[PDB]
């Protein structure tokens, strides 16, 4: 009497460095692209300052004071018997400034202690490298990662934590949602992913493509100098599995649905079969995108391509071919993209589709034939403490058991290799998109709002004991 998943699934959680750790000077530091971004609101972008500013709020420096609490905060993670917690390693706790010759010994033993920790309780680490946090120092000195040298200030930091942890930590990831930056026509993407800060007259598109290939090199670079040092690492990528759909079966949508995954997933096909889809050159060749890519580039990308694909999943899209102008079939992430009218949508507009994760389940493993891990998924709203005080949030159950149900069908009908599972903001967080505590995705509610007021009491939602029965049981009883 097996259940539909393998005993050893890896159910966890996941979070990131920056977005929940808070003591953004403790221990020397560094100032991070996180740490200069004001918070939002659903409809208002985060403000990207120059610099850390007197009359601005960063909700990142303190977060949820994780670093300090985090022995607490991982109890709780056992409580509901976490397998697994993936979070990020700080770069700017290993390397401030990004272009140091050694390492923050500080930042490293933080990890150290805090990997102990969760090893106490049976919880493996899962480690994403670059987590949407890259020295801001990096930013004003190299230009971020439109800068050739940046490349090996990451591959340093890789191979320092890979030698560290190389007993702790099993499973690795590189760069988290790479492809976010598809999207060159708002500022989020390429800052994050890249720390581009662009001026006026800047061909944006031209330049995330630089960085995205340098990235992709950086990638490969890791993956060959953490295999060195133990072969037993498993290391993936992360992409943002945004499934696109053709709003009809209209040919010309088919083509633009076809045509925006090319270009929105072809950081996949160099992750994993480690060189560039002929649509890609033969882009940037109509477009006259010149891209500084060697032979040795190449060889590395061949060389370095990982052993799974990390993804999250929390939404789909619809395209259309209405946009006018557009004779090569052109993807603006900004323009093509239209409402699926066969689905509901949260309240910060992401569309609820279950069954897109089982499409993406299949399309990852049709085209790759690689193993796949559920890095994030999660249900982004307004909790409200009711008068027992605990988060009735059923609706936050709702829809992390509707994917739950349908990824145990790609495993059991498709025949998936599914690593795991770790809903996102396992513990209330700041959000990334809009910087906002208010758009709450835990089992565990914290006290904390978008003033920045709050005791940060640690309590369980309903959800808590939910999620601890979906472990207990293997994903049998959702």
């Amino acid at each position: 009497a097996m259940s539909k998943l393998p005993e050893n699934f890896l159910w966890g959680g996941a979070v990131a460095a920056h977005q929940l750790e808070g003591g953004w000077q403790e221990g020397g530091k560094g100032i991070s692209v996180a740490d200069v971004m004001t918070a939002g609101r659903h409809g208002v972008a985060r403000e990207i300052t120059a610099g850390v500013l007197e009359g601005k709020y960063y909700p990142n420096h303190e977060a949820i004071d994780f670093y300090h609490h985090y022995k607490e905060d991982v109890k709780l993670f056992a409580e509901m018997g976490f397998k697994c917690f993936r979070t990020s390693i700080a770069w700017t706790r290993i390397f401030p400034k990004g272009d140091e010759a050694e390492p923050n010994e500080a930042g490293l033993q933080f990890y150290d202690d805090l990997f102990d920790e969760c090893l106490k309780y049976g919880i493996e680490p899962v480690v994403t490298l670059s987590h949407f946090e890259l020295p801001y120092h990096l930013v004003t000195e190299y230009g971020g990662f439109t800068n050739r040298k940046v490349i090996d200030f990451f591959v340093h930091f890789a191979e320092v934590c890979f030698r560290r942890y190389k007993d702790k930590v099993k499973y690795w990831m590189t760069f988290n949602e790479i492809n976010n930056q598809a999207n060159y026509q708002e500022d989020f993407a390429p800052f994050t992913n890249s720390g581009i800060v662009y001026k006026e007259g800047d061909d944006r598109e031209a330049i995330m493509y630089q960085a995205a290939h340098y990235e992709l090199v950086a990638s490969a670079r890791a993956v060959k100098i953490g295999h060195a040092i133990n072969p037993n690492l498993n290391i993936g990528c992360m992409v943002a599995m945004c499934p696109i759909y053709p709003a009809t079966c209209n040919p010309k949508d088919i083509l633009m649905a076809q045509k925006a995954m090319q270009k929105r997933y072809y950081f996949a096909d160099v992750h994993v079969h480690g060189f560039y889809p002929e649509h890609i050159f033969k882009y940037w060749e109509r477009k006259a995108i010149k891209v500084d890519f060697t032979e040795r580039d190449k060889k590395d990308l061949f060389e370095g391509t990982v052993d799974y694909i990390g993804f999250s999943y929390y939404m789909s899209f619809v395209i259309d071919a209405h946009r006018e102008n557009n004779p090569y079939y052109d993807y603006l992430e900004t323009e093509d993209l239209v409402k699926n009218p066969y689905v509901k949508a949260s309240d910060w507009d992401w569309q609820i589709d279950p069954q897109g994760l089982r499409y993406a389940l299949n399309w990852f493993t049709d085209m790759y034939h690689l193993p796949l891990f559920i890095v994030e998924n999660g249900f982004g709203a307004i909790d409200q403490v009711e008068a027992d005080g605990m988060v009735h949030d059923d609706y936050r159950i709702d829809y992390l058991g509707a994917h739950i149900k349908e990824m145990i069908k790609a495993v059991d009908e498709d025949g998936v290799e599914l690593m795991g599972y770790t809903p996102w903001g396992c513990i209330d967080l700041v959000s990334a998109g809009t910087g906002e505590m208010r758009k709450r995705y835990g089992f565990i509610y914290v006290d904390k709002d978008d003033e920045g007021k709050g005791t940060l009491k640690r309590s369980p939602k309903l959800s808590f004991n939910w999620y601890k029965e979906v472990i207990a049981s293997n994903g049998d009883d959702i």
